[PDB]
Order: C-alpha cells, then sequence, then structure tokens
C-alpha cells in the first residue's frame, strides 16, 4: 500500500550509487551507535561508498522501513539491494564475506 511516488523516489535513492549506506549522521559526524560503527567497517574496507542521513528525512526514515521491511538503521544496500545492518555487516566481515558482497557476488 506504499504510494508509488515514494516507491519511486526510494528505488532512485536506493541506486544513487553502487554502495548506499542510510545512517544516522554522515560520513564526517556519524551519531554515535551503530551508525557510527558501521561507518568504521566500510572505511577500512577500501571500497567506494555515498550516505544518506535518515535523521534529516522523515519520509525516507519511515519509508525505507517499509519498503525494505527493515525495522532499523543503519541500511547498508549494494546494487539496489539490502545487505542488511550493523549486526549482518560484521557478520559477514568475520566470515570474510563482506568483501565480495561489497563488488556484488
Ligand atoms: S553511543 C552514546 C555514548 N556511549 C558510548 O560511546 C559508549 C562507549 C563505551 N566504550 C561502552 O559503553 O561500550 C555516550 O554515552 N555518550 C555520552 C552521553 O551522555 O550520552
Ligand atoms: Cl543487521
Ligand atoms: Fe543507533
Amino acid at each position: 500500500s506504499m504510494a508509488p511516488k515514494l516507491e519511486e523516489r526510494l528505488k532512485v535513492l536506493t541506486n544513487k550509487a553502487s554502495v548506499m549506506l542510510f545512517m544516522k549522521g554522515n560520513k564526517q559526524e556519524a551519531k554515535c551507535g551503530f551508525s557510527k560503527q558501521i561507518l568504521e567497517i566500510l572505511n577500512s574496507t577500501g571500497v567506494e561508498y555515498e550516505t544518506f542521513d535518515i535523521l534529516e528525512d522523515e519520509e525516507v526514515r519511515q519509508g525505507l522501513k517499509a519498503y525494505s521491511n527493515w525495522p532499523t538503521y543503519p541500511q547498508l544496500y549494494v546494487k539496489g539491494e539490502l545487505v542488511g545492518g550493523l549486526d549482518i555487516v560484521k557478520e559477514l566481515k568475520e566470515n570474510g564475506e563482506l568483501l565480495p558482497i561489497l563488488r556484488g557476488e
């Protein structure tokens, strides 16, 4: 029951870059917590990625939860599909699976 205009805005945003991070804050100042922690992990990978600050856009903050059926932030997207949040990204990192996922494999 999502409005088609919101569906479109969210599909566009999630494809804004190959690797796209929805977070509290931005690359210069991430909110203490899960958003800052995931930024640190992404940084250590050396991959190019972009961020979007869901604290400054409530429509996207609430919309993306419905769009991705995922209740929390941060949300990492790769090639337009949800990967997950910090817990998933850490698990991937632990298993040596994070880099392949960031390259779309
Ligand atoms: S994320 C909010 C801040 N907490 C921490 O960074 C805790 C880090 C410690 N290493 C830990 O407990 O694991 C925080 O409390 N900021 C100050 C405040 O008054 O909110
Ligand atoms: Cl997660
Ligand atoms: Fe948090």
